């Protein structure tokens, strides 16, 4: 059975081949990542002289079309930030290579996810959790400029990856499930546990979804697990209202989902259709803000007070408004004491 002339497997990937030259230029020296996309490739670049990462989309029409998405919004993000201050993955150039398309970066270390799993799913400390804060928040703020207005969609510890794996610089990578402001296509968007209530809802939404999905990030990473762990969209959905209650009536009233997870009883107020009981997961109990910390292990280490804890908790629930018009922009949650 013969894939692509024999370059490709049955799963629409180039078969990597150490020492191969491509187009008289990159020496391909191994895999180091995978994904639904494709591959990435550590490559030297022998006209600039340095390591790349290429990163090899599958050789498939869908796939194709979904980098192609994620080429142009680079591309448009490249000619915006052109000192490299914002913390997106900087696309280098790209090619179509034996059927693939293949997108060059810098090279990067590390995603978000595996460093969770480096700390055992215990969880970083509360001031590199801050300074990972700091840089998604500086990101959004670039995604947010109105010649941008890019909504990355997908936003999840996995696309979040270390320049270097000593250190906590960060870039965003993944843009191939995003859109922007002006063209908003997609119903079904986000992953599950990273989604917002207006996509869970089937209402309008805007670039507020991705600081959704950041407060549930950084949760995640302080205390190792997800904050919202739901197996479907209900499950999801109750997660959620065990920690926040129940949603605003003025937003269920507009929601076209809202019976897909609540009922309205004649009171006009809604309650949930048949969990700990709304709102009495608390945020302040799962961060241990007066009881050391994630499961006690915080207790008596420098830079986990009760103090940070509460400025911590204030951004995050103000992350996690329902209501995506007076969640927190990127702008002033820069400015929260938190990072002061
Ligand atoms: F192989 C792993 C180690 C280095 N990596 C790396 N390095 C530079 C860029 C990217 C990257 C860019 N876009 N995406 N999208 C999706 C996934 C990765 C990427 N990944 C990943």
């Amino acid at each position: 059975k013969v894939y692509n002339d024999g370059y490709d497997d049955d799963n629409y990937d180039y078969i990597v081949k150490n020492g191969e030259k491509w187009m008289d230029r990159y020496e391909i020296d191994s895999l180091i990542g995978k994904g639904s996309f494709g591959q990435v490739v550590k490559a030297y670049d022998r006209v600039e002289q340095e390591w790349v990462a290429i990163k090899i989309i599958k050789n498939k029409k869908a796939f194709l079309n979904q980098a192609q998405i994620e080429v142009r919004l680079l591309e448009l993000m490249n000619k915006h930030d052109t000192e490299m201050k914002y913390y997106i993955v900087h696309l280098k150039r790209h090619f179509m290579f034996r059927n693939h398309l293949c997108l060059v970066f810098e090279m990067l270390s590390y995603n978000l996810y595996d460093l969770l799993r480096n700390t055992n799913f215990r969880g970083v400390s509360l001031n590199l959790t801050r300074k990972f804060a700091q840089q998604m928040c500086t990101a959004l703020l670039f995604l947010a400029t109105p010649e941008l207005s890019i909504i990355h969609c997908d936003l999840k510890p996995e696309n979040i990856l270390l320049c270097n794996p000593k250190r906590s610089a960060i870039k965003i990578v993944d843009f191939g499930s995003s859109c922007q402001l002006g063209q908003r296509i997609y119903q079904y968007i986000q992953s599950r546990f990273y989604r917002s209530p207006e996509v869970l809802l089937g209402m309008p939404y805007d670039l507020a979804i991705d600081m959704w999905s950041l407060g549930c990030i950084l949760v995640e990473m302080h205390t190792g697990e997800p904050l919202f762990s739901g197996a479907n969209e209900v499950d999801q959905m109750n997660k959620i209202v065990e920690v926040l209650g129940i949603p605003p009536a003025h937003i269920l009233d507009q929601a076209p989902k809202a019976r897909k997870f609540f009922e309205k009883l004649p009171d006009g107020t809604w309650n949930l259709k048949k969990y700990k009981p709304p709102g009495t997961r608390k945020l302040h109990n799962i961060l241990g803000v007066e009881t050391g910390g994630p499961g006690g292990r915080r207790a008596g280490e420098s830079g986990h007070t009760v103090a940070d804890y509460l400025k911590f908790k204030d951004l995050i629930l103000r992350m996690l408004d329902y209501d995506p018009k007076t969640r927190i922009q990127p702008y002033y949650a820069l400015q929260h004491s938190f990072f002061k």
